[PDB]
This record gives C-alpha cells, sequence and structure tokens, in this order.
C-alpha cells in the first residue's frame, strides 16, 4: 500500500475547512474543492466555494521533506539453518607410544550472505526517498543494515560472499589412537519489521470565516486540531511542532554463518566411528565480494 503524502495534507486542509465551517453553521459540508450546499437548521441553505486561490495544488504551499529515517520496530524473529558440512581431517595417532594434543587444520567454508528488505508500506513524498536501518544479527553479536526506498513495493537485496574460517583446535588423541575431525558450518536467519518515517513541512490553505478569500496555517496546527476533532483518517500522521511526521513500514531479512561445530570421531577400529567430543568453534569472517540491486 501507499500512502500519498501531498494529496493527503490536501485532504487535511479541506478538513479544516469543512468542519471549521460546520462548526459555525451547523452545516454538513464534505471536504472538498467542489461547490457544494448544505441546510444549516440555524441559517437555512449555506454554500461553500472554495475559490480558485485554494483549490488544488494550491492547498498546500512550502511543502518539503525535512528529514527521513529508518527504525527497527519491535523484536526480530532469528532462526537456525541446516547445518552445512565443511569438510574433514585425520589425527593420526596409531603410531605413537604417548598421548597427544594435536592441532586440527583450519576448516572454511565460502558463504553468500543475504540481506534483502520490501517497503510495504510506502510514502509517495514527491522525490526519492531513502533511509538506512541497522539490525543486531546473530544473537546481538553484530550489526547489519538495510537501505530502505520509501515508494511502495520496492525491494532492495544485497549479497556479500564471504570466507568463514574455524581456527586451529588443540585435539587430545590417545596413544594408538586415530581420529577423525568433520567440521560444519552453523547458519542462522533473522527476519523482522521496520518503521519508515519522514518529517515533512508545508503550509494549509483554507477559507475559514476570518479569512473568507483564504489564509495559510502550519500543517502541524491545522494536523493537531483535526486528529482532536476527528475529521478525516491522518492515523500514520503526528504532528512535530510546525511539521508533520508520516510513518510507513518495511520488512527485512537476513542470513549468515553463525559458527564452526567440529565432531571428532575414534576411527581406530576403521567407516563412521564413536564420537568423542564436539567443539563450538567461533569463525573469522572476511569479505570477498559484494553485490547491490535494487527493484
Ligand atoms: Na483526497
Ligand atoms: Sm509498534
Ligand atoms: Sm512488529
Amino acid at each position: 500500500s501507499s500512502t500519498d503524502v501531498q494529496e493527503r495534507l490536501r485532504d487535511l486542509a479541506r478538513e479544516d475547512e469543512a468542519g471549521t465551517f460546520n462548526e459555525a453553521w451547523n452545516t454538513n459540508f464534505k471536504p472538498s474543492d467542489e461547490q457544494q450546499f448544505s441546510y444549516s437548521p440555524t441559517e437555512g441553505i449555506v454554500f461553500l466555494t472554495p475559490p480558485k486561490n485554494v483549490i488544488g495544488e494550491r492547498r498546500i504551499s512550502q511543502y518539503k521533506v525535512n528529514n527521513a529515517w529508518a527504525t527497527l520496530e519491535g523484536s526480530p524473529t532469528e532462526a537456525s539453518g541446516t547445518p552445512l558440512y565443511a569438510g574433514k581431517n585425520v589425527l593420526d595417532n596409531s603410531k605413537g607410544t604417548m598421548d597427544q594434543e594435536l592441532l586440527t587444520p583450519e576448516f572454511n567454508y565460502t558463504y553468500t550472505e543475504s540481506t534483502s528488505n520490501t517497503t510495504t508500506h510506502g510514502l509517495k513524498l514527491g522525490v526519492k526517498t531513502t533511509a538506512t536501518m541497522k539490525f543486531p544479527i546473530a544473537q546481538g553479536s553484530m550489526e547489519a543494515s538495510t537501505e530502505y526506498n520509501f515508494q511502495n513495493s520496492s525491494t532492495d537485496t544485497k549479497t556479500k560472499q564471504v570466507s568463514y574460517k574455524s581456527p586451529s583446535q588443540k585435539i587430545k588423541v590417545p596413544a594408538g589412537k586415530t581420529y577423525r575431525v568433520l567440521a560444519y558450518l552453523n547458519t542462522g536467519s533473522i527476519s523482522g519489521e521496520a518503521n519508515l518515517y519522514a518529517n515533512v513541512g508545508g503550509i494549509a490553505w483554507r477559507v475559514s470565516p476570518g479569512y473568507p478569500n483564504g489564509g495559510g496555517v502550519n500543517i502541524g496546527a491545522v494536523l493537531t486540531k483535526c486528529q482532536q476533532k476527528g475529521w478525516g483518517d491522518f492515523r500514520n500522521f503526528q504532528p512535530s511542532g510546525r511539521d508533520v511526521i508520516v510513518k510507513g513500514q518495511g520488512t527485512f531479512k537476513s542470513n549468515y554463518g553463525t559458527d564452526f561445530i567440529l565432531k571428532i570421531e575414534d576411527i581406530t577400529d576403521s567407516g563412521s566411528g564413536t564420537v568423542v567430543q564436539e567443539i563450538k568453534v567461533p569463525l573469522i569472517r572476511t569479505e570477498i565480494h559484494h553485490h547491490h540491486a535494487h527493484h
């Protein structure tokens, strides 16, 4: 969905216009640029004819996007992926007479991290508007980010190929034993929601009892009045002094490696063998290649 911000600010001016005359004259005028009439129990048939001075584009002047930003919304949902086999090596103490502490090789995996977002409730602001949102990943241990385009249905996908590495581990291998070390990359994903915000300025133009040819008041004050009165639906607008803040929404998701698990098997009797030990190993991350796209 999309909010046409400029058109909604024009309707904001029309709401204040009609609502204020309805109080003044007990009429039932609707927000409109068209001439309309209404029967007042205290006044008779009354006419509302907005002049060319205020109609259409001239309902708002000094319209400006002042700032735009995006913030994490709620608690993202993290999940664990299927572990990915990374390789294996042998720790051979079959000919040794002493127990040894033997260092494993480093294991590695070439992984494509992906971050994507979708603008689900867009803001049509009259100018290309973007904002970057940051979120924690991997149970709060790293920070990631994603750039929203505020137009409805905008999608972004960013990928990085990275190399994950497990540091060498020290394994006790008893005399005469042969051990096998198998390595697996653990993965995770995250998804969540973003709030999209724009602070916009402007002056709303209405005919009114005090200004029968039209007068202008900042949109922040006009919105404050209209929300207090119940004139029109501006549920995703908030006053901010003379300006208003308008809110949209997006989604995001991301995937990444989390760590390595090493599985130690006794293969002395020769062919999988008994698992003797498992080790969680923190990975070392090195970026190789990156690619950006927007749809
Ligand atoms: Na409208
Ligand atoms: Sm909320
Ligand atoms: Sm939520």
